[PDB]
């Protein structure tokens, strides 16, 4: 494989040092730019999946059993309780 530019991202896949040349400069990831590309709306996280927000309704969390659900809102990387 390709040289890890930024060396294979331990904890990124975004974020930065993307490493894994399957995404330096190609999988919404910047290996040798330290930062994820364009289209990307979050690098990871509770609401960021491949390149994109976790559409409005995705279940992230739930405290301890079910009553409001942590869900996404398709506008952030983070997912609210809903608590």
């Amino acid at each position: 494989s390709p040289p890890v530019c930024g060396n294979k991202i331990l904890e990124q896949g975004e974020d930065c040092d993307c490493g894994s040349p399957a995404n330096c400069q190609d999988r919404c990831c910047n290996a040798a730019t330290c930062k994820l590309t364009p289209g990307s709306q979050c690098n990871y996280g509770e609401c960021c999946d491949q390149c994109r927000f976790k559409k409005a309704g995705t279940v992230c969390r739930i405290a301890r059993g079910d009553w409001n659900d942590d869900y996404c809102t398709g506008k952030s990387s983070d997912c609210p309780w809903n608590h």
